[PDB]
């Protein structure tokens, strides 16, 4: 009769702990373990049948490659399986938006997956956590979720995890998209408004089942009085693409062009993206003459977002044309 | 009776020139002298008594820390003499907020200060700038604007030169504060809704007259399996301080954690901003143990404009306590 | 070969003319005929062989229900037509969502629809309505728009016209979705982030093809002390749904139950929508006991998108139920 | 020693209650007294002295103007007693802004004077008034209050009573002001990035000693095909100022202008508001001839603040020019 729901928990924010109830913004991360997530919202049981697991116990800014890896396998797992029909994953706030867009490019799989955190503790008055994990729960629960990629629901929200980020410091409504929340959870009933136009899960040229490693992909900022050091060094220390993260449209110092041209012949993917998040995107051939340097624009997509897409892409692709494509379709 | 207003002209979009009409987004920056930007507006006559002068012809992108000299050092001429009311200053967007906050701390006048750009050329179908700059002359030229710190003037409004960043790229609302505009500015006239809160201009503690040469400061960034490589590779290469640009509230992987205590014991100031800027800001040892690393938070303040408040302020300190309250103060 | 593009100019600030070029603000719509809006676009030829006709010449805040009919009637002759493969609306601001939500409801064509306005006259400076007609007819002649429902293209955006709405006043980015753009068009072409999820044109019940005539309805607002004044003058003066424009979630004033509850015996249909117009929707039977009063709540409709709705498809029911069905599928 | 801070209890969702856990968006207002809201925030006696005092317990989408006056003369005799160094009131969110801003108006002292209320109610998974009463309490506590006019502490914010409206539905961060927070309040500590720039206070003309009864106010909605049938009906059951809730720029329909013509020749105040509430202003003589017709334009203001302030005006004077300037520095 209800949903078979697996929680994939990895730590964060969501499962803290703070030293009495006014700490809202000073805790420790990932303190409780999964069932204890779980035996703190006893309403789950009204809206699905649940079962946990501890996947890691991380504050999610010291995630890896690694850990990504076996999150994603787990999940691709769990997604095989007759006995799921969903699948939550509980995680940290701060790289919450990098995973979430790595498993909508490589879960083939139409079942909901769903990633949650909370910006206050449990621990708080008015802590967050709860609530997000019970719309989490209702969401990966409910047919409408089907076929429309990874989620994230925070604040009453049903976001596209293609393009959600932490956006707002400290304040529970800290995740925002440029295009908009999709929907709405409301006393686990979703409500939806917009449909995702970019590929994503069952229509994603990857899948985690042929990944076995991801390339090393670094990030530089653009600045004022930015110099050529930090993309030398990254890529001197392994990175296999870097992303710029311009001012303006991907705009580049010309103390960095000849720097990135260099790169590029050494076979240094460069990809130029911005720290201007809030909404535009990043237009080829307009801030620097990408078709003649063998550049990539990351077009829309932040930073860390565009290092997430140019790590899995480079598991199949190494012309900068394709990752042009996939960087205009996903 | 006009006011006399100078223009100061470093070049941008606001100056640049495209192929077609229908080039809004594809042009070359730093094209049009001064001259045919205050001819493109005739009515600027109508409102002021304007001169132009060129201080640089750059895209803004590329400007560098003796640029910023230049134009601090002639701003401050012109704020001294009897004969200036107000000074506008016409600008690339890339790092636009980078100059209007660097001016709002080295300033010491209460002559009104307004930089200014445009998101589309002169060239193109309903270019933004000749309004734009209008505006500027027209904020530069009112009572209103004295005693407010550096303004900017774009979309119709009056932004704070302290916060308002380059937050949407392509259109012509780029600029955005998560304090809000503080006022708009409509055929002519000046309404104000909000007044700074912050320090500046004549009552900042820094005097752009005592400054030579500004200390050398870089930005790496925060995201999934960041490594310490790019901190060191910075401070290798002359970084006196480093602003971490984190995930959520300031956080450092700990994987950085060890590098940037080896750095702050070898005497480089490490300041913890975020990639979330739309609202909130870094609290001090929340999520890393300021206080035992001796490590400076940037409050609201992106880390562009850390790295600008960081240089003007170890002009005059390296004791980390009164850098975090220049970070509390400004 | 070029898409065969059909303007049809029905007044508007597009149209205005102020008396110099500083007046932005100040102006007189509907003053320019359709060929001199289209000769003032040369490069519209550059991406569609483009027509004009005059359907109107009015100031949009004086809109009627005769003239809503006239233009859908018109749209429909044209999309019936193999000559046409795109349909642009001319159109003054303040009642453009309106005309462009009721034309997603009553348009069964999958051919392009968009209707644009200007926030400045084509006389000011800096006059956004050269570009916002290109991008139009851009949009319009795209096969990207086709089935997409009725799109609005101002401020570079692909807004839907469902749930875009006049939300910021004199500023060129005035028209704002709670549930984003849907995507933006830059240098002539489209650039898709998110899809509709509600009924439209081709999926909708309703067809202008069998309106002759629309129903009254008006709109009444809630605030403190309110009374049933307005609510009862104007079902006195032939109202056959009253649009509660109320605060917060649809609330009722205890004054004003009682009112509403003998207006619907009396066959009033009661429908609760709100001014709290930036998220977030109104909920059937939390503020106020909808099934047992036999009263509608407007879901995320604002109170004039919530007025169109209701107009048309009174033409079809009165069943209160059919109708709470309509505000949750549209 | 800690401040005597007294919260003045008048009802809402914050002393609400649901049947479940799970109910955040359906339930009963006005059900907990001032003693159990106190009782249920343990931590408010670390931060100050709190006396709680039920002034009424209503819904507030059912306020009077003779509850407003009970409120504000409470709160005035407590502003001056020496016994009493902060205010809070516990409110509805319906009209929790129309209450801040009267307040803001009325009250001439510089003691801190808190408004809060709650999106869920305390029986709700993860209700937001604990926090949200402990930050109001923390605010009205702090020295940085004084002297700042009236404010609301939802969302972590400190947001100006004048300009802070209901603008999302549902969601916790539903209060928003088009010209931003002033500050955040985090673990007790407020942070302040603005300061008001318009009339309040202690700097106020107006005071609520002086004020016996309010003068009737009503708001007609403008959309299209609207009637005069409103305005007149309110007109002719006592309001002796209308507040137009025009589209756009405070437009109005040609069929409405007449009527708005005889109106004011009958001494009844004409004010044109907007429901266009996110950004801008409605700008005297644009949209239509104020000076010729002797109306006033509301500003910024929305439809239910304008109505606040002209019912304060109107204590003092009938001169449309005394109302306009009163818009205008108010």
């Amino acid at each position: 009769k209800l949903a078979n729901v697996v929680i994939l928990a990895t730590g964060g924010t969501i499962a803290g702990a703070g030293a009495s109830a006014a700490n809202s913004a000073t805790y420790q991360a990932a303190k409780l373990g999964v069932d204890k997530l779980i035996a703190g919202v006893p309403e789950l049981a009204d809206i699905a049948n649940v079962r946990g697991e501890q996947v890691m116990q991380i504050a999610s800014e010291s995630i890896s490659n690694d850990d990504l890896l076996k999150l994603g396998k787990r999940v691709a797992e769990l997604a095989e399986s007759k006995d799921v029909d969903g699948i939550v994953i509980t995680h940290g706030t701060d790289t919450l938006e990098e995973t979430a867009f790595f498993l909508n490019l490589v879960e083939k799989t139409d079942k909901p997956i769903v990633v949650v955190g909370s910006m206050r503790p449990g621990t708080a008055m008015s802590a967050d956590g709860m609530l997000n994990l019970y719309n989490a729960v209702a969401v990966a629960s409910d047919k409408q979720s089907r076929g429309k990629g990874v989620l994230v629901t925070m604040n009453d929200e049903i976001q596209s995890g293609r393009d959600v980020s932490m956006a707002v410091n400290i304040k529970t409504e800290a995740f925002k998209s440029a295009w908009g929340p999709m929907g709405m959870v409301v006393e686990g009933k979703s409500y939806w408004f917009r449909l995702p136009a970019k590929r994503h899960t069952v229509n994603s040229e990857f899948d985690i089942k042929q990944i076995s490693s991801l390339p090393q992909v670094d990030i530089a900022y653009g600045y004022g009085n930015v110099t050529d050091t930090a993309y030398k060094a990254l890529a001197q220390n392994g990175a296999k693409a870097l992303i710029h993260a311009g001012t303006g449209n991907g705009s580049v110092s010309s103390r960095v062009v000849p720097a990135l041209q260099e790169l590029r012949k050494n076979g240094v993917q460069i990809i130029r993206s911005s720290h201007v998040n809030q909404g535009g995107f990043v237009l080829r051939n307009a801030e620097q003459p990408d078709d003649k340097n063998d550049w990539v624009v990351a077009h829309d997509l932040n930073p860390q977002k565009a290092r997430i897409l140019a790590m899995v892409a480079m598991t199949k692709t190494q012309d900068s044309k394709e990752l042009q494509r996939i960087f205009w379709e996903y």
